[PDB]
């Protein structure tokens, strides 16, 4: 139902220590694998996400799915094609030639996706996605199971149209079904509908397409189907001009929430890019409505994290593949080593906002001064340079 | 409070099987009686829902009564009287004449309420009813007990102003109040009080009115208390004519959400009425955002379910009087017999849609043809027939 | 996540007793202290709440701090100064001069007895007596609220302190001071003083010559609209009621139609003044539980449940807390010094719904229906919809 | 543009009188005739409203069209069908047999006497009579709702339709019959018909033969959402009554608590039926004007405005229109044959406030106020608040 | 005030013609010229909009302003930098060395072909053209929006500027330079500048050696209300929403993709037609539509409330042209094709068509055209049928 909770320490996101995490599992495909990030672990429970990283070859078609949970799909390599299903939206990519006869087809539109797409899926909708590049298209799939839209329980379903094989809830949709029972339905032969439940076609859910995908798409140019059904599904953070801070030797933070993409108010998701200089930092600061959960893309560099208690929850290492979670409210700092650092973040809330410990937006510059003075048992001018020695939002560059 | 859970890879909603479901109590009261599905059952406390059948008899007064839960009341057979009381409004149901004398009086609203017709009630506002003629009234009661209106527990209360039984939490909220305490807040003798407790009452929670009860009603004509306090409270899904999807020869679907009756939006609740003739079907589908409660109240028809396993969740009949469960996103399908097959049905959000894997809003045909013959290994003719041969949308005609 | 419940059919809120609570636990500090209402108990965790009770003495100032969950703030006695910070708002009070009243911070708010004040899940505030008199603080934790993802547990998140499960935590304790000092540009020396380690004056510490801020003297962009929030209201002045029965007393409610952010945080509040022997309506909350503390007075309080049983039925006093849950019906009598209530509900626009007065859900219902439901004359059914003519405060003639 | 204003204090609702008003023109049409009340009218410059009644006869269809400003359409009398289209939904209301009943079109509306119907502006509509009694709509369009951005005057765009200054057209004269034939692939002689060249029929034609719908037979996605919006409700049985006060009458409100595309109209509506001699409250609108239409019987109006003098006191009756401006205060009664009434207001949820009666304002105002304000006494005082118990609907033998 | 109706049965939008526009007045500048559409035509006055076509050379810097209505500029052609301001925020755009590429400034916008860049009233805006080519950007400014208090004509008030009936001004030049510059901190020759008052280079200035600005390079409500989406670009076939082969395609804009379209009520879409395409006949349901013909020509009728065409005739590149809500429309592209980006006055602007899928004929019963054409029933099959596409027609 609408009212549940994680499978389990005075509590779910009382946690003593946080650490970097990597894939704990692999699933084989045809064309391609997905690594799941164990659902069980600690971190994810209280995050209240699944997190995976498909990876499909060149001429990969991963298999329609539907989920019960919303999710934010990061494209972190390749570019390729994503369909989503609208139902009820008519088909606006339309080819009525010929009359290779493939490309005579309607269907809904498709999305051109590429490294640095961050992309928006409701719980609920039919999603597909294809490979074509030579190099794989590789992506960070966020699952938001805690989110209002899962009425379940908090455990991911993945739901297929089609697939076989070559503990998860991952199922061809057709395989429960009586195929004469379907057949009748759709209006077609029962042995066409053994087809769809794949009996003997153990491809995975990833399958090769040997020749390249043929649909309906647009060539160069040298009601509510205008509104509701074109509703944005991504927006791309990894262009340096999309960034929202920069400081100059610093870096950037390219943020990602319902002022930039609509259908994010609705998910209540948020995300961000953010790219470090060599050994550059992030302002120390804790979310204040949002769990973040973080992967590395490229490069490495320190993190650390404070919670309830007296000793640290994480200091350490972060580097290229490591997903990290840090629960809402708890403090942390980020340090870029000699080559950089880049990361993609989904955080669990619309409009999801971070407040600073250091910089021109700090808590520190917002108290006053006589606060401090007392508080820490500072001298006046200690306390100036406490609030203003660093001059820059957010983005620290390591040469003050 | 508000967070809460209920009783219950694996998790509350994991289920490899659904079944239809029957009441498995009676609470026999004086003027009808009251049958209530199993709160306990999987199905159940996974659609954080509770289900209850009242048949009120001819002249017979069902105590009013408030819940922490939202509900939608179907009313499946009969008609009669619903009280609904919103705390703050004025009494706009005026007689000042005589003056049997009972007449003279100022009440709330009433509403007239038959067959077919779909009430929503908020949690908390006290509702009653009556039953004015000689069919029972039978009003079958779906409660949203994960709703946000209920912060209290995963449970239903049924809090009743009057009664008397001769875990279920149905009580009499006068009971365990010190009369003479009440009497004197009330400004009346601690004796009316102890006629309110009903504590040697053996008539239950429907009493009869033998020469039937006096109100105030509209005659024949042959500020906020305009607005809020007007609030509509029910829709009627039974006429043909109601519809809003028909194909000739295969049947009609009611829907009633936000969009029709705008108590929904607060509520986050939605209702249909299904009417398939023999042999239709509804599409093969799945709800996208809610739960279904559905009731079978006439005919019968094969129900299949599938889920997360190879091996189906449901594959049997349904038939009247029984309830069925289908959680959010496992594909079903749905065939009437030869009676044909009538069906109301609860849904767990505000403007709950659904999605169809035959006819033309399908996501079939949403995806390309090219998808289809790399997945299913099909010919590209045998993917155009997947695509086309059904014309209809959402009722499918068995010819 | 955003999907828990407490450690808590018998559901969390099938409650067969209430009773009036005192704090089980106090925390000692410099200047002041702290008494903390047992979370474990069974009326806590049915209302999802954590109930404090701060006393600041004289020149004290309570350390900044930071939630996971939003809360009401009731100043039972005293006044003070709060500061609550917005993340990205520019600093707007402001003095140049000289060139430690040279300085530049956020609005400061000036608070005092009868002030309710609401702030979210977050947001970092802090607390200083300026009067004689101690400054004494009920402070109503909301935990089921959506502002809190973690779990139904309070954390307390210091920014400075030391001792002079509770996760209440200076939060420079667990970083290293090197590396928080890099960040900061400042030497890690200046960071050790703000672990606070070698510092033992718990989370109220004394001023002796009084707090310099930057405070406005008599006068004898979106700087102007978000980042001026109001926070609180008082409730204090007879004048400010909604409901008022001569002989009686008043209620003076608020809510998102008085104060704006309570929308957002889904809180009410009301305050209850009882003249002795009045009483307020029997009643049920229909969406939202109720944590009430009794500033003054006493009296008696029924509460009825989904028993045959009374869940309670006795006094209250003066200092205790008493929780209602959603639909449980109650009663409440002014002994003969009155009663003043302060009470948290868990609802934007919470409401009651009155079985006496004008309001009643019995004047609502046909006369009939009562007749053949309690088995009343008619004399009777309506004695019983029309002897109190008043709404809510009754007369105790 | 979004930016206008009517034609014609002195500002443009500052009337010294007020009438009720009949029809000022006729138009004829094949199967029926459309009463169209003066524009030019200060009441309904005022007002910001247009009113037509349309009189459908016997199998007569009423061509489609669209307006720039959104209406409420009350059913009069009679009982017939009534289309609207929503672009981009699909079409629900379906058969597949034979192999002009083989069919699909969306939802038909099935209307009867008492409806009250709400339709934006630039939706297509249309309405067919299958009963025998004349299918009688009085139409109230809103031209100064926000949905009208081209200017103070209704334009009435026909899909169809022929003569059997007031902008009334057949859309599908004004094109080019090749270049509208080429884009819709149909050759230039079926647009000719679509122009309706040589046809005379006016905008309500005779069906022959009757009209053959794709419609519900017997039982004994967004297509289930935003397609599917309420249209209408109906008014008329007395047991649909928000207010009632036995022996006086009753009072219908229509409004976005009750159906929620008027929350997006900004309109609301009522019926108000009043026994003989019965009275409403007087009361004034608080943030709207009322238009409303005398269906049965008759009574006494007085209008109270700025001035001294009153704006009107004299008799309402069946088949009449009348204006009342927001804040002017008003009193009506019903005479000897009772008094049917239904009314248009120009706002979503609005409201009155009553001089009388339990939700008055002489209520909530300390007695002390009214003694010195009127040099009454304390008695005196206490009557005017409470000598009559009623909300609303006045009992005549109180 | 906000109640208010442009400078003059009879109505300002009962149009008995329409007319392709181009603009009536150059304003030339150092750096650029500045055409304006005539704001009296009839057809500007009934949708409620002014129309400027900015032309900025090489190395242009166009003056900061701030006007008092809302706007959406479509990028014809060119690259380069748009800054705009929201008060209060800080400025996050920051290079602290060396110790002008020491500065803070808040965010700036590259901006390209394509963009359509949606600025409410009030805001601050300016841009630098980067490249070689011209920078051309076409503003539709929306008059009648809720978001102008004044009246119903533009006011472009300018920090700086200078010359090279018009509310066109700096704003520093009515202002004591005194008073001014004991506010400002400043002596009064700093404001003497500010006033420009011996300056001739317009309003489009020469950058000579390139504009020194903070922005990114090799690689609390700060990062939410101070990061709006300010722009999206439409000229990518692949960001199509209708497309039909050998047609082309509509790709639309409004506060499903674009935020800020919601709060501006305002929307736009670009339309790409093959040679002889067509889109189909419909008319503007909720909004007056504002095109303007990028590249190609083609054939357009505009029907309205009488039996005779408003327009029946040629657009061209560079022509701005208006169909008011309702107006019955139809356009075909000629033989180089046609590209049009039109703006339209609400948010979630909606056309109805009467020809293809979506058809109002469709949803119609076939008996209901049958009695009111006097069709036979396969002519009136025909009508609903005989083109299955949606919007864009195949001219096959
Ligand atoms: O109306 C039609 O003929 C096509 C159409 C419009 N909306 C639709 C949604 C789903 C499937 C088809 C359609
Ligand atoms: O812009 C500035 O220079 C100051 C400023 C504006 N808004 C702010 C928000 C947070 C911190 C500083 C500022």
């Amino acid at each position: 139902s609408r009212q549940s909770s994680p499978q389990s320490g005075i509590g779910e996101c009382d946690l003593q220590r946080v650490n970097p995490l990597e894939p704990a599992h692999r699933i084989q495909h045809e064309a391609g694998y997905s690594e799941i990030w164990d659902p069980t672990s600690r971190e994810l429970q209280c995050a209240g996400i699944d997190a995976t990283r498909h990876v499909i070859e060149n001429r990969g078609l991963f298999v329609p799915s539907y989920n019960n949970a919303p999710m934010l799909i990061i494209v972190v390599q390749g570019h390729g094609i994503l369909g989503a299903v609208f139902p009820g939206c008519p088909e606006t990519f339309q080819s009525f030639h010929p009359t290779d006869q493939t490309f005579r087809d309607q269907h809904q539109k498709v999305h051109f996706i590429r490294q640095g797409d961050v992309i928006a899926l409701p719980a609920g909708i039919v999603h597909w996605a294809y490979n074509e590049a030579t190099e794989k298209l590789v992506l960070l799939v966020i699952h938001d199971l805690s989110n209002r839209e899962n009425q379940l329980d908090q455990n991911l379903r993945r739901y297929f149209l089609g697939g076989n094989q070559k503990n998860l809830l991952w199922n061809n949709v057709f395989q429960p079904l009586d195929p004469q029972f379907l057949g009748r339905a759709s209006g077609v032969n029962s042995e066409i509908i053994k087809k769809l439940q794949s009996e003997n076609d153990f491809r995975g859910y990833m399958v090769r397409v040997r020749d390249g995908l043929r649909l309906v798409r647009p060539s160069s140019e040298e009601g509510y189907e205008e509104t509701l059904c074109t509703v944005r599904i991504k927006e791309n953070l990894l262009n340096p001009e999309r960034a929202d801070i920069y400081t100059s030797r610093g870096g950037t933070v390219s943020t990602l929430n319902s002022y930039n993409l609509p259908i994010l108010r609705k998910l209540q998701l948020s995300a961000n890019r953010e790219y470090l200089y060599p050994n550059a930092m992030i302002v120390p600061e804790w979310n204040n409505n949002a769990h973040s959960i973080s992967y590395v893309t490229r490069g490495s560099g320190r993190l650390q994290v404070g919670g309830s208690s007296k000793s640290t929850v994480y200091d350490g290492d972060v580097r290229q593949g490591q997903l990290f979670i840090i629960p809402q409210n708890y403090v942390y700092l980020k340090q870029a080593g000699p080559q950089g650092l880049e990361l993609y973040t989904v955080k669990t809330n619309d409009r999801a906002k971070a407040t600073a410990l250091v910089g021109r937006t700090s808590v520190i510059r917002a108290v006053p001064l006589d606060v401090w003075i007392n508080v820490f048992q500072l001298t006046q001018d200690e306390a100036r340079s406490l609030k203003y020695n660093r001059e820059e939002i957010t983005v620290l560059d390591p040469e003050l």
